[PDB]
């Protein structure tokens, strides 16, 4: 659903939003829904659902314009922390089937982007497995 | 601190990891303290401790690479769900002070990356207000 993707019809002007900056493959935006005062928006033109499905050019100008819009939410002098997060499948807590990167000031303790940072044990030689599947995977694009 | 940066340790060999993939301007491996089973890092190989201090050459180069490892991690049929997650100061969850990139597969309910999604009413004045300071901040890169 491309016709039911809110990020679609801002793309096409269906639906009006200030546009933070626009590139030829990438656009950035507010979150009028923040977790944080600041919280900007960067997709990519492309109806990609996952990141998976993104172009290889189109990846290049969304990591510039991430990069740049980082930039900008460092603000003047640099001071601002912030997480950027990019959600990949419901389960993974994406709600509209359209990549984009939340970038996400960090202003609190008691605001922004909450983590449970809880890890497990992996082996070696499962390690040694999933980096060569990975990276036969990258190999062949 | 690039002396007591780690992933400056692997990208110089002063510890060793499998490579999961290697570019001109970053690297991919395996995250040896993962959230999950297929965790993986994307760093720029340049000494960057936030993602605003990184280059704009460097910023295509990760964004490339990022995208072929979701591409790896979204696996053989592409239905493996993921988290992208970058953090920018020890407020916002950043330890090692080099950028990295997590994708972070999300098997499970109870494993992966774990979000709190608690948003904050912001008002239009002030979405103006941040999208022009936004927009002029980008502008002038
Ligand atoms: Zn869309
Ligand atoms: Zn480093």
């Amino acid at each position: 659903m491309a016709a039911n993707c809110i990020f679609c019809k801002i793309i096409k002007g269906d639906i009006p939003c200030a546009k933070v900056a626009e590139t030829s493959k990438a656009l950035a935006f507010m979150d009028i829904n923040p977790l944080s005062r600041g919280h900007m928006l960067v997709i990519p033109k492309e109806h990609a659902s996952c990141l998976h499905e993104l172009g290889m050019e189109d990846a290049a100008d969304v990591g510039v314009l991430l990069a740049k819009a980082s930039r900008a939410v460092a603000g003047p002098d640099g001071s601002m922390q912030y997480n950027v997060l990019q959600n990949n499948g419901s389960l993974a807590h994406q709600e509209v089937p359209h990549v984009h990167f939340h970038i996400i000031p960090k202003t609190d303790e008691k605001t922004g982007l909450k983590i449970g940072w809880d890890t497990v044990k992996v082996a070696s030689d499962e390690l040694a497995e999933d980096a060569k599947r990975y990276s036969e995977a990258i190999a062949k694009i």
